[PDB]
C-alpha cells in the first residue's frame, strides 16, 4: 500500500442507518461513496449487498424506511431540497410523494401500512400526514416550538410526540410527552419537565418507554429507561450505571444512526449502552435487571434497528472500518477498502481516588523513537476506547504514537466518574490526563519525551489551552473548536445559558459566578503558554463561538507565541452534513504540517 | 405630523471642499437621493453648480484640481481615476484606485490601488511605484515633485502598536524620521527639505492630544504650542458623509494652518516657526470640519449646533443646504456641572411647548471626543418628537485640555460616571421642564459601554439604548481589531496578562450586570470589527436571563454605512427602533 | 356548464406500445400532466402500473425489452439513454440527446443516433460512433443474427435506397431510388420486406409492401388496393405509433393497412394473398408490435379513447378519464361517378337545430372515419353539428379515388364536399341550413380557402394550414420541389405550368369570398409556410371582409412535440371563439 496522507479518507465509504425489514429478512441502508460524497440505498437479503439506488447530484438518498408488507422503501432524496420518495422492491422507479419548497424529514410509517408521518416547514416545522390508500397529504399538527421524538402507537391509531409546550418550558430545554390520535388536539400524556427521546411504545398498546433523565437531575446525569404507566414513570435498566446511547468516539460516522430501543417481546426492551469505551446491545425488563444482548467490550454498536423478527446493525472496533450486519452476518465489505494496515493499541491505566482510568498508545511501525500525541477527547462526557478513528491510525501510521485516555468526566465508567469534574474543569480532569500522559511514557520508552504534543477539540481545547497556559512541557499544541474563556462563552454560546449550568452549577449572568468561571477559564492563565499552537476552529460555530479562538489567538500573538490560525468557513460535521470531505481534509493537513514542524 | 426618521432623505451631504490652485473656486461632493449619490459640485464664487451626475453605483468622489487649474482629477464608482476638463466636454477614464494626489509640476498623479501607483500625465501611462509589505499611510508630494513622504511601519506587529516611521520615496525608499509612533497629515514645507507631521513623538501614549511637529534632519519640535487642544475635528456630529480633509498648509514660510478641537468646538488656527498658536477662523460656537488652503484662497465646510453644514470659499458661502432641513431647528441651552478639575459643561436641546418632557441623557463615544457645536439630526429630531436631550463632556472629553484627558484614565467607570450623573441632576435641577419620572440614558461605542456600566449601577433610568457597547473589556480585548493597543493606551492594561485582566473585569459593565433592571435596547452591527457583536451579544444574553425587558436590534450593515455606499436604510432603521423603544417606555 | 378545451386536460394519452420478447407484457409510454410528461407503464396481462414517474422535461419514451425480457432501455428528458432493471432497482444511465434505440437481437448492443448512428456495447459498457451519414439515416433494422443494421437514406425528390451495415471492426443492398420505409428483416437473415412504392411510382400511390430478395422486388400485399399504415384523423396521438411490419413466421407478415377510415391489421403472405389479421372497420389500430409469441396495440374509435391492448385484452383505463359524454357519428352517404362515397355527422343532446359544420380533412390522401376526435365530440358537446367525410382523393378507398383529384384539386373534390353536406342538410333535420361553417387545417385549408371564393353560402370559416397561392408554394414550401409534380403533375418554375397553378390557387378567386374566415397558423411552418395565410389575410382584408389571423409561435404537433397543450387549447378556443360569434 501507499504512504498514507489524509486522502486516505477519499478511499472509503460510509454506512449508515441500518434498517431491517419487517419480516427480518433483509436490511435496507445508506452508504455515502464518492470530489464529494453523496448517498445511495443499498439492500441486502443476506449475502453481499447491492445498490438500489444511485445519486448522481446533491447529496443524494436517505432515510430508508420498510412499508409494514416489506414491499416498498419510502425515503428522502435530495438532488430537490429532501423529497419524500416511494420505492417499491419488486420492479420500478420510486415516485416523488411531497412536493415542498423546503421539503421534509423523519419520514415514519405507521404499523398498519396505512400513513406516513413526517415534519416540515412546507412552502417550526409542522408535522403532515401522508395517507397510502387515498394518495393525499395533509398538515396533522403545528407545534408551538417544535417536535421532538415521535413514535406510532402499535395499533396506528396514532403518534407520541415529545414537545415543549410553550417557550418558557422550551428555554429550560424541558419537554413532556403527548398523545396525538389519527386526525378526523393532543391531550398530555406525562408530566416530564425535562429530557425525553427515543420513545419506545410497549406492544401492549398503553405502556411505553422513553429515553432520558427525570426532572430533578442535571443533564450529566447518565440518560437511562424509563417505564411511563398511567402517567408514572419507574426507572427501566436498573442495576446498570451506563447511560443509552454512543458516546464513544469515532470519526467514520457519515449519516443518521438509529438507536431508538426496541421491545422483542412484552417483557424485553433492546437498547444501545456506552461501557467503558465500548457501546453493546443489552435488554432491559419489565420484570427485572439488564442482560447484555451483543456486547464486545472491545467494539461499538453505533446504530441498529430490531423487530420479533430480526435485528440489524452497524459494527466497528478500534481496528475495523464500520460493517453493516443482519443478523449475525456482515453484509458489506467496507474495512476491505481502508488504504493502509491498521494497528493495535495497547492499554495504559493510571490511579485516580475514585479507582483505575484507562487509556491506549496506538505506536507506528518499527522500534525507533517516535513523537507522543496526547489526544483529548470531547464531551466532556463522551468516551475514547473502541470507536474506529481514521485520524489516529494515520497518526501512527505517519510515524506518532498516539496517547489518548479517558479522564474522570468521561461517560462509560459510571456516574462517579461523570460527576468528578463538576464545577472544578481543570482539577481532577488535567491530573487524570497528564498522569495518564506520564504513565504512557513510562510504559513505552520509544515515547520520546522531548517530542510531545498536547491536542483536542470542543473541551479537549478546552483542556488543551488550560494544559499549556499550566505546563509548557509540551512541543506543540492544537486547540479545535476550543473554549477560552468562559465568561463570553456563555453569552455567545447558543448553549451557553444552559451549558455552565449544568456543567459547573455557574451563572455567567451572576457576579460571584462569573469570577469562578474566570478562574476556570484558560486565558486566564495565557500569560505561562510557550507551547507553539494551532488553532482551528469554524466561522459560523453556534455552539462555539470563534470568539473563543480569537481570544487565544491574540493573546498568544501578544506574547509571541508562535501560533497558528486556521478559521474554516465550514461548520463542523460539515462531511455527515454535506458529503463535503474538504473540512476533514484540509484539517488533517494542517495538523500534519503543524506536528512535522514542531516534532 | 411630527417630523420622523424619513426627514433625513430631505437631506444632501457636502463634503471634501478642494480651494482651486488660484484661490477663486472650490470643487466639492455632495451627497444626495432610496440611496444616496455623489457627485462633484463646482462655484466660483456665487451659487455652486453641479459637474458630473450619477445614477449607478456610489457616484464620484476625490476631486483633485490639476495645479493649472483646468482639469479635475476625481475617483468613479469599481473605482476608477478619472480625468474632467473644466472648460468643456466630459470626463476620460484614465485607469479600484483611492487617495489621488497631483504633483505640484502637474507631470503626475499618485494614488494607491493597496500599492503605490503613478500616472504619467504627459504620457498617459500607468505604473506601479511602490508595493509596500505592510501598508502606505499619508502620503504628500514635496514641493519639488521629485517624489513623496509616506508614513509606514516597520512589520506588523509594529503597526498593532500604531508605531510609524516616515520615509522618502524619490520619483522612480529611505527612512526618514525614527518617529516609532503615530504620525499622519503630512504637510511638506515650502523650502523642499523641512515638513510638519501631526501626531505625537515615541514616548507618548495614544490619549495625548495629537500635535503639529516640524522635522528637520531628523529632529522634531512641537509647533503648536501654548494651545493644550488636539489637531482636527474631534466633535460630534451626524452630517459628514464623505471625506473631511483637515491636512495642515502652509500659508507661507512661517505659517502653518491647522484645525483644533476647542472645548465642543473646532476652529482654524495657524502655528508659526517662531511662536506660539494664533487663532484664524474660530468660533466657539462653531464646527469646521474640513478645509483646503493655499496662499491664494481657502474653502471650508462649517457647521453649528443650530446650521446644518455649508461649504465656504474665502468666506462666502455657496451651498444652500441648510435650507433643505425640513422641520425648525432648536437652540440648546448650556448647564454647568463642577469637578476638581474645574467647571464641565453640557447642553440641554428642549421641544417646543411649556409641558414636561422625558429627558433623555445622551453619552458621546471615544471616549476623547466632545459634545458640542457639531449640527446633530438625531438630536434635533429627538427634540422634534418631543424629548429634552441632555448632552455633555464629562472627563475624558478631548476638547477641554490634555488633563482632563488623563482623569478616567486606567479608570473608566469612576469621574466619568460621576461627571455624568452630576451633569443630568443639574439639568433636572436647571431646566424644569424635564420630568425625572420619564429618563432615558443612551450612547454609542464609549457611551454604550457607559450605558452598560450606568444601569448596571443604578436604576434611576427607566429605559436604556446602547449602541455599539462594551460589556466584556477581557474578550473586547481578544476580539477587536485595536485590541491588541487599546486597554493598553487607554488604561495600562493587558488582557493577556493574568493580573491585568482581572483589572479588566472588574472595569467591565458585564460583571455588574446582575443589578441592572432598566429596560434596554441593544443596537450593534453583525459584522463590526472595531467593536465585535460578542460584546452586545454578552449583554443580550445577560439581561434576559434575568428577565429584563430588552431587545436586540442585529444590522447586517456595517457602522457609518450612508458613508461608506450612501444607504441610508441602516441610520433609519436604528433611528426607528430608537424611538420606537421610547415611546414603549418614555 | 359546457364542456371546454380545458377538456383536453383530463386525458392521457397512451402511445409505443412494446411487446415483450415472451409476448407476456407489454411497456408502453404514457403522457400525462400544465404541461404533459411522458412516464413507462408495464402490464402482464392486467391493469398497467407505472415504472418511470417524470416530474421535468418532456419524460421518459421509448421503451425497448431486452432480449432476455429483464430490461428495458429507453430515453429520458437532453435526451439520455437509460437502463432499467424490471426485477428491482432504479435506471442506470448510460450515455452523455439520442433518439431511435435499438438492441441487436443477441442482446450485445444497441444502436440508436445521436446524426450519426452510433453503438453502445453492452457486455463492455462502451460507446461508439458507428457512421455518420452525409445526409442523414432513415428506417433502420437489424439483421435477426445481429451482424448488422439495414439502413435507407439518400432526397428532395423522396428517393432513397438501401444499406446493408455490418458491425465495426456501408454497401448499397438495393438500387430503389424511391420511397422506402418500414424495414422487416426476414428471419432467414437474407431477404427483407419494406413499405413504399418502386421508382416509377409517383408519391401519389398507395404504399405497399415489398419483399426484397437478391436486389429484385416483389410486391407482397396483392389483391388489396389500400395502403400500408395508419392514414386516418384522429387528435389523440401523442408520441411515437410504431407501425413496422413484423415476420410472424418465415411465411406471415404483419402489417397495419387503412381501408374506408378504419386501420387494420392484415398478413401478407410469400407468394402473395392478403388475409385479415384484426380489422375492425369501425375501429383504428395506430400502433402495434408483435413477435412469434405475442401482439400489443393500441386501439380506438369514433367513440372510444385510445386503449393499449396486449394479446387482445385491454390493460389500460384511458377512455374513463374522459370529462364529458361522447356521442356516437351517423353516416351519410353522397353519389360519384367512381361509386357510392361516405361521411359522418355527430350531433349534440337534445332534439332543436344546432349549426352545422363541414370539416375537411388535411392530406389531401388521408381518410376521416373511425379515430377517436376530441375536438369534433368538444364541437357536438358544444351545441354543433359536425359534419366531416371522404372526398375523392381521400385514401382508403381505392387508388382510382385517389387519382381522382390528381391535376384538379378544387373540381371533384370540391364537388363531393358540397354534394355530402348538402346531403347531410336533408337527412339531419337538425342541421340548421342558415347557420353553417366550413374548415379544415393543410390541404382542407386550401380547400376552406377554394370554396369559400366558388359559393357565399357559409356564414362563417376557419381556414387551418392553409395554402393560398400555388405558385409561391412551390418555392416557398420544404416540399415545394416535389409537392405539385406529384399531386399535380404541374412545376412551378416552368411557364405554363405556372399559371395552371395559379388558376388553381384560391387567391385568384379571392374577389368573390363574402364570408367570415378565422385564419389560424404557425410562423414557424416549414411544410406551408405563413405567407401563403398572410396573402389570404391581406386580400380578405383589403376587401373588408371580417377576418382574424392568428399566428402562433408553436409550430402544428406542439403537443406531441414537448408535451405543452397551449397550441392546442389557443386553437380551440379560437374556433369557438370565432364560431359563437358569427354561428
Amino acid at each position: 500500500t501507499p504512504a498514507p496522507g489524509p486522502d486516505s479518507l477519499l478511499a472509503l465509504a460510509f454506512p449508515s442507518d441500518p434498517q431491517v425489514s419487517p419480516d427480518g429478512k433483509q436490511v435496507a441502508f445508506v452508504l455515502a461513496q464518492i470530489p464529494r460524497y453523496r448517498s445511495g440505498l443499498w439492500l441486502s437479503e443476506g449475502g453481499a449487498a447491492r445498490p438500489l439506488t444511485h445519486a448522481e447530484t446533491g447529496r443524494g438518498d436517505s432515510a430508508p424506511r420498510w412499508s409494514p408488507d416489506g414491499q416498498n422503501l419510502a425515503f428522502v432524496r435530495s438532488a430537490v431540497k429532501a423529497a419524500l420518495m416511494l420505492l417499491p422492491l419488486k420492479g420500478g422507479e420510486a415516485r416523488r410523494v411531497t412536493h415542498f419548497k423546503n421539503g421534509v424529514s423523519g419520514p415514519q410509517w405507521s404499523p398498519d401500512g396505512r400513513f406516513i408521518a413526517f415534519t416540515t416547514t412546507a412552502d417550526p416545522a409542522a408535522l403532515w400526514l401522508y395517507d397510502v390508500e387515498a394518495d393525499k397529504l395533509r398538515e396533522w399538527y403545528a407545534p408551538e416550538i417544535g417536535i421532538g421524538a415521535l413514535s406510532w402507537w402499535p395499533d396506528s391509531r396514532g403518534v407520541l410526540i415529545v414537545q415543549s409546550e410553550d417557550e418558557w418550558q422550551a428555554s429550560q430545554w424541558r419537554q413532556d410527552v403527548y398523545d396525538l390520535p389519527l386526525p378526523t388536539a393532543p391531550q398530555k400524556l406525562l408530566d416530564w419537565n425535562s429530557a425525553a427521546h427515543g420513545l419506545a411504545p410497549h406492544p401492549d398498546g398503553q405502556r411505553f418507554a422513553l429515553i432520558g433523565r427525570p426532572a430533578g437531575k442535571g443533564n450529566t446525569e447518565h440518560a437511562h429507561l424509563y417505564l411511563i404507566e398511567n402517567g408514572q414513570h419507574r426507572r427501566l435498566d436498573t442495576g446498570h450505571d451506563h447511560p443509552v446511547g454512543d458516546a464513544v468516539g469515532g470519526d467514520c460516522h457519515v449519516g443518521a444512526f438509529p438507536e431508538g430501543p426496541r421491545w422483542l417481546d412484552g417483557d424485553t426492551l433492546l437498547f444501545s449502552s456506552t461501557v467503558r469505551g465500548s457501546v453493546g446491545l443489552f435488554t432491559a425488563h419489565i420484570g427485572g435487571g439488564v442482560k447484555a444482548y451483543d456486547h464486545d467490550p472491545q467494539g461499538v454498536i453505533s446504530a441498529f434497528t430490531a423487530n420479533e423478527h430480526g435485528v440489524a446493525l452497524i459494527r466497528e472496533s478500534a481496528t475495523r472500518f464500520p460493517e453493516v450486519e443482519l443478523n449475525g452476518q456482515r453484509v458489506t465489505d467496507l474495512h476491505a477498502r481502508f488504504p493502509f494496515p491498521v494497528r493495535e493499541p495497547q492499554r495504559v491505566t493510571f490511579e485516580t481516588e475514585l479507582g483505575e482510568g484507562e487509556g491506549w498508545v496506538l505506536l507506528p511501525e518499527g522500534e525507533q523513537k517516535v513523537p507522543a500525541l496526547l489526544n483529548i477527547h470531547g464531551g466532556p462526557h463522551t468516551d475514547y476506547g473502541h470507536g474506529f478513528t481514521h485520524e489516529f491510525q494515520l497518526m501512527a501510521a505517519r510515524g506518532y504514537g498516539v496517547c489518548y485516555s479517558n479522564p474522570r468526566g468521561s461517560v462509560g465508567y459510571g456516574q462517579a466518574w461523570v460527576d468528578a469534574i463538576y464545577g472544578r474543569w481543570g482539577t481532577v480532569d488535567a491530573d487524570d490526563l497528564l498522569n495518564f500522559f506520564d504513565r504512557c511514557l513510562e510504559a513505552v520508552p520509544r515515547l520520546d519525551a522531548a517530542k510531545t504534543a498536547v491536542m483536542g477539540g470542543s473541551y479537549g481545547g478546552f483542556m488543551t489551552n488550560w494544559i499549556t497556559g499550566h505546563t509548557t512541557r509540551f512541543q506543540a499544541a492544537i486547540t479545535d473548536r476550543c473554549i477560552s474563556n468562559l465568561i463570553s462563552f456563555g453569552g455567545t454560546s447558543d448553549i451557553g445559558l444552559r451549558f455552565w449550568d449544568d456543567e459547573l452549577g455557574l451563572d455567567f449572568s451572576r457576579r460571584a459566578d462569573a469570577l469562578k468561571l474566570w478562574d476556570l477559564s484558560p486565558l486566564q492563565y495565557v500569560e505561562n503558554v510557550k507551547t507553539p499552537t494551532l488553532i482551528v476552529h469554524s466561522v459560523l460555530d453556534h455552539r462555539c463561538p470563534v470568539e473563543q479562538a480569537e481570544q487565544w489567538y491574540a493573546a498568544l500573538h501578544k506574547h509571541q507565541v508562535p501560533v497558528r490560525f486556521v478559521r474554516f468557513p465550514e461548520e463542523n460535521h460539515e462531511l455527515s452534513r454535506s458529503g463535503r470531505p474538504d473540512r476533514r481534509l484540509t484539517r488533517l493537513n494542517e495538523y500534519f504540517a503543524w506536528l512535522e514542524r514542531w516534532l
